[PDB]
C-alpha cells in the first residue's frame, strides 16, 4: 500500500531564506569537550533519539540501537575503560601531529560530567524469533546518517555534544550487554556546555575545497 | 589557539518544546522517488551542501567531496549506467523479499527528472602538494554524519530527496572524474516532490525497539 506525501513545501524566496538561515545556524555548531552537569529531562533526550531514528535506512531496516546512559556508575566504568585504552594509544606519529590543535589528553571527565551518554550501536543483521538471521544492507551509511540526525536534533535543542570513537569497543558491548548482531558505532556525550567553554579555533573548508558543480 | 563557544542556549521549557517540534517536523520527512523537474536556484543547493559540510569529522579532516550535477547530459549518462547495473541485480532472494513493499523496478527516471543530483564522495586520504599521502580517520562515520546533515538541510528547505546507493561505483567515479583518494559514498537526487507523489505506507520502529535507557 501507498499514501500521499505530506511534507511542507515553500516558494523559492522562503526556500532561499530558510536554507541560508539553517546554514548560519548549523555553522554555529561546534564539538564541545567541557560540559555542565546541569540536568536535562529524559523526555528531551527521547525526542532527540527518536528524531535520529526518523533517518532513512537500507530497506527500511533501521539497523540501529540507541543506548541512553544516565546511570553514574555505568558512566564511571565507561570512562575508566575509555581512559585506559587511550593511555596506551597516546604512547604507541602521523596521528599525533594531526591531533595537536585539539589539545586532548587521554583524560575524559566529560564521560561522567555529561548528564547523558548516547551510545550508538549498528545492527549487521536482525534475529527473528526463530533464531534465524536476516541481514541488513548499507548499515554503515544508514547509522551514520541517523547519527547526523541525532546531532542536528541536539543542536536544534540548544545542547552540545562530543562525537567520540566507540573505544573500547568490546567493553562498551559488554557493560551495556548488547547482543551479537550489534556492534558499537559511536559514543556521544550530551549536555549543556560549561559556562566558560572553549573550542579550538578551527576553520572549515570553503566551497571550492568541498563542492564541485557540473552546470 | 582556542575561542569561546558561541551556541544558542535555552531554558528547559523551550528545550522541551523545541525538541518535540523538531521531532514532529522530521517525522514528516519521507524518501520520495517521484520528483518535479521544477527548477531550484543553485544558491539553495550551495547552502544545503555547505550545511552538510559543517558536520563533525575525524581530526577535522572533512573527508568528503560533494559533486552537484545539474547537467542533463551527465545525468542522462548516470541514469543509463545505474539502470543497467540494477537490471542485472533484479535477476541474479532474501533481498527481493525485503524490497517488496517499496515497489521499485530497475527504472530510475528520477535521476534525470530531479533538477540536482548530489553525489557524495568519501576521501580515504589527502594528497599533499608533495604527492605524499596523509590518511584520514573514521571516514565512513564522518561522511555518513555529513550526509545526515545534508538530508536535514534538504528537509528544512522544504525539498525532498532519495538516498540512493552509489551504483555503478566505477562509472560514477569515471564520469565525474574524481581522483584516486575518492570513492562514491551516496547518490542523492534532490528536488520538489511531484504534485501527486505517493510513498510506501511504512511505520517506523517505536521507542522500545530503538531505545534502551539505563536510568
Ligand atoms: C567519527 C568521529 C569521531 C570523533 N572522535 C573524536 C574523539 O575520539 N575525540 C575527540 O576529542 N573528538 C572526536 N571527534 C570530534 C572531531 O575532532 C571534531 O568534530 C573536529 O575536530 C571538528 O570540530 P567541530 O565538530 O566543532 O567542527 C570525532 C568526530 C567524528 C566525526
Ligand atoms: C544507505 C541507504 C541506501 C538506500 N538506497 C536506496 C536505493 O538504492 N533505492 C531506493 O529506492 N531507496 C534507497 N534508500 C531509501 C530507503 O529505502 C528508505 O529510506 C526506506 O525505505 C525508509 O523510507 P523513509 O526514508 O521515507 O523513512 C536508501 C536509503 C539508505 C539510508
Ligand atoms: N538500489 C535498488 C534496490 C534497493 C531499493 C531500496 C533500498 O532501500 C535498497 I538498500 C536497495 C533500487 O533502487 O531499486
Ligand atoms: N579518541 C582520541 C583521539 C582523537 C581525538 C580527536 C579526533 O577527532 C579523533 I578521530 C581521535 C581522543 O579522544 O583524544
Amino acid at each position: 500500500a501507498f499514501i500521499p506525501y505530506a511534507g511542507a513545501q515553500f516558494e523559492p524566496e522562503e526556500m532561499l531564506s530558510k536554507s541560508a538561515e539553517y546554514y548560519q545556524f548549523m555553522d554555529h555548531r561546534r564539538t564541545v569537550r567541557e560540559f555542565s552537569n546541569r540536568a536535562i529531562p529524559l523526555e528531551v533526550i527521547e525526542n532527540i533519539v527518536m528524531t535520529a531514528s526518523t533517518a532513512p535506512s537500507g530497506a527500511h531496516k533501521q539497523p540501529w540501537t540507541f543506548v541512553v546512559v544516565s546511570d553514574p556508575q555505568i558512566k564511571a566504568k565507561i570512562r575508566q575503560a575509555a581512559e585506559k585504552e587511550e593511555f596506551e594509544s597516546y604512547n604507541g606519529n602521523e596521528w599525533l601531529e594531526d591531533l595537536q590543535p585539539f589539545g586532548t589528553d587521554w583524560h575524559k571527565p566529560f564521560l561522567e560530567i555529561a548528564p547523558y551518554l548516547i551510545v550508538v550501536f549498528r545492527k549487521a543483521y536482525d534475529v527473528l524469533p526463530d533464531g534465524t538471521q536476516r541481514k541488513n544492507y548499507y548499515v554503515q551509511e544508514s547509522v551514520g546518517i541517523a547519527c547526523g540526525f541525532l546531532l542536528a536534533a541536539i543542536h536544534q535543542a540548544g545542547l552540545v555534544a562530543l562525537t567520540h570513537t566507540p573505544s573500547p569497543m568490546n567493553f562498551l558491548q559488554k557493560i551495556l550487554q548488547r547482543p551479537e548482531n550489534e556492534r558499537p558505532f559511536l559514543l556521544v556525550p550530551v549536555g549543556y556546555p560549561a559556562e566558560g567553554a572553549m573550542v579550538p579555533d578551527l576553520q572549515r573548508k570553503d566551497k571550492a575545497a568541498v563542492m564541485v558543480v557540473y552546470h
